[PDB]
């Protein structure tokens, strides 16, 4: 039978983008979805809904928290320091959550970060912590040996895994500092971070991820070893088709350069560097001599990309790179022919969309735990990017090393190149493989079938 799934995705496209990919997929066989999203948003995701006899949006209204601009509903809105104080508008909509799940009485409903399940118990329906980021981070930094040590979790304990993780990979020191210090941080209505996530995933019904098992099996296991309740994969999210095609403008010029010569860099839609890496990241671009399209926010105290270039950047370009601030689609972009190098920050959505297509990855992970614990996977583990270097203690690049991983991957002649290459084209086999997301979906479907018995 058909289940009725209600999604409720964190407020940030990163989370509503592949959850309407799932929803999609979801909505395929037959399953109907109400798609819980911020009002004005929802405009913006129509393109995306390929079901809409199947998939209903429903607008929740952000609410007002001191400090959050006004009208403001995704991260995409907000600067990033901004994105607790957004978490506690996604807390403030839980009256008009209640209401939506007393009149659309889900089976199930995918959330994100509201520790909802008391909610959902009280109403018979059953309640999936959904993440689209990597088990492996989570697994990392929120399984119940780290919550133990509560407080006393110090940047040496995040150089480790903890007790019983299944990989090993190294972290910097500036990397487990980042972990240890925001992991306290309150993200939302006084909670800290960690601490929410933790909530979530001891409150919840059950656990799902993005991914499948072959490469998020280990943690997804790890996970359901450690909380004892069903941690579900969907299948790694392959982007579907949108409604509306490349934009002319960006058709016509990445057109012009050819096959595997541009080097596309997206830093996702949430962060701006600051202006010196800003500045190296795209100096080192300009190293390269490749073309190349950078979409990036101008940097932390500048509002355009303009005033932020090096000096002399745009003269000496010209026409073989652009520096582009706003959205763009960056899956239609990846597809593209043109495309022979995607520089990424290793958000798990780009990291899903770079596997798929055939640009060699470059890794320039930002700072956050997934960014961080994706550019390991994929630099160190499936081997299928390189990994820009960055200062031990300082966490900062030079324009030479992000030239120097350019360089590698983009050099037919360079063994790690060609190494890169050809453990991608392994990943992206295994992604596409005609039966791996269905035989996913298959076991999800089922394990959710399970979850509503
Ligand atoms: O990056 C992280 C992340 O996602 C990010 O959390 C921070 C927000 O600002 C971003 O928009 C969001 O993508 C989440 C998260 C996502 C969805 C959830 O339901 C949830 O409980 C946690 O956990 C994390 C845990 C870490 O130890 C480290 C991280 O780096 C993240
Ligand atoms: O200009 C942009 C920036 C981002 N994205 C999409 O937004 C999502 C970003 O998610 P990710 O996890 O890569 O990074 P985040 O933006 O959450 O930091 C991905 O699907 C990208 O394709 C896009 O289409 N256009």
């Amino acid at each position: 039978s058909s289940l009725h799934i209600a999604m409720f995705p964190w407020f940030a496209m990163g989370h509503l983008i592949p959850y309407l990919h799932l929803s999609n997929k979801l909505a395929k066989r037959g399953h109907k979805i109400s798609f819980f999203t911020p009002k004005k948003t929802q405009t913006k995701l129509e393109q995306f809904n390929l079901y809409p006899n199947l998939i209903t949006f429903y607008p929740l209204n952000v609410p007002h928290v001191d400090g959050l601009p006004f009208g403001a509903e995704t991260t995409s809105d907000v600067a990033i320091s901004l994105g607790p104080i957004l978490m506690t508008a996604m807390d403030q909509t839980q009256n008009q959550i209640e209401l939506l799940l007393t009149q659309l009485k889900p089976q199930i409903i995918f959330f994100d970060f509201v520790f909802l399940p008391k909610i959902t118990q009280r109403l018979g329906i059953k309640s999936f912590l959904y993440f689209i980021i990597n088990p492996a981070t989570i697994s990392y930094t929120t399984s119940p040996p780290r919550m133990f040590e509560a407080e006393n979790l110090t940047e040496v304990d995040l150089m480790k895994p903890p007790k019983g993780y299944p990989t090993s990979f190294n972290l910097q020191s500036h990397e487990a500092k980042h972990l240890a210090s925001t992991r306290k941080i309150e993200f939302g209505s006084g909670i800290p971070f960690s601490v929410r996530s933790y909530n979530c995933l001891s409150l919840t019904d059950a656990i799902g991820f993005k991914g499948c098992r072959e490469i998020e099996g280990p943690y997804v296991d790890y996970l359901q070893e450690q909380f004892g309740k069903p941690v579900l994969l969907s299948g790694p999210v392959l982007p579907e088709q949108s409604k509306t095609a490349l934009d002319e403008k960006w058709g016509s010029w990445l057109g012009g350069f050819k096959d595997g010569s541009l080097v596309y860099c997206a830093l996702g839609s949430e962060l701006k560097l600051k202006q010196d890496q800003f500045h190296e990241l795209l100096l080192g671009l300009e190293l390269t001599g490749f073309p190349f399209l950078a979409i990036l926010k101008p940097p932390v105290g500048f509002e355009t990309i303009e005033d932020a270039l090096p000096e002399g950047f745009k003269e000496r370009v010209k026409e073989k790179g652009i520096v582009h601030s706003g959205w763009i689609q960056q899956q239609l972009i990846l597809e593209h022919p043109s495309v022979g190098c995607f520089v990424t920050h290793c958000g798990a959505g780009s990291i899903t969309e770079g596997l798929v297509n055939n640009c060699q990855m470059v890794l320039l992970p930002q700072l956050n735990g997934d960014y961080i614990i994706n550019a390991r996977i994929m630099g160190r583990h499936l081997k299928v990017g390189v990994e820009v270097k960055k200062g031990e203690e300082d966490g900062l690049f030079t324009k030479e090393s992000v030239y120097e991983a350019v360089k590698i991957v983009m050099d037919d002649e360079n063994e790690i190149g060609r190494e890169v290459r050809s453990n991608h084209t392994k990943v992206r086999n295994l992604l596409l493989r005609h039966d791996l997301e269905s035989s996913c979906l298959d076991t999800f479907c089922e394990k959710l079938q399970e979850l509503v018995s």
